[PDB]
């Protein structure tokens, strides 16, 4: 199960990547540009003991992921903002 | 497609409802207690013209929903906090 995402083109030299990451903290998320690819990695935290009695129902699943997007030469990631359970990454030519 | 949720029991007189609502704004969300049921309604905003050329890929779907939970008599909703794409509702006996 990989996060849903959207990819938009704001114009020909710009892209906006939106990744659905509800419940993810900034420290669990990493973005890096390596060998011309943009890698977005979610590594969900060191486990926690969970009393299964306290859990009545668990419909929300959170699993580590890695998304990879080839960047056109010579594209740069300008910012990555985490807001409202969404990771927004602007990619500029 | 209804939002995923979790339901936890913090102890016997307390519950925590967590609803996955990434990208939802506070103005699109409503919680109300009516006839002993807790109703959580998401009504996604007045449409916007969307240039389908700007959309390369749209994996993130956002659809209006309504979740309903019977409250034990005499339970109250203490707060509803929207944070990190999650709606957290504490329900107290």
């Amino acid at each position: 199960a990989t996060p849903a995402y959207d990819l938009q083109k704001r114009d020909a030299n710009n892209y906006l990547l939106t990744v659905s990451v509800p419940g993810w903290k900034e420290e669990e998320l990493e973005i890096e540009t390596v060998g011309g690819n943009l890698n977005i990695t979610g590594k969900h935290t060191e486990e926690t003991v969970e009393d299964q009695t306290h859990w009545i129902y668990r419909g929300i699943r959170k699993a580590d992921f890695q998304l990879s997007f080839s960047l056109p030469e010579h594209a740069k990631v300008n910012n990555a903002k985490l807001e409202q359970g969404l990771l927004l990454v602007e990619i500029y030519q």
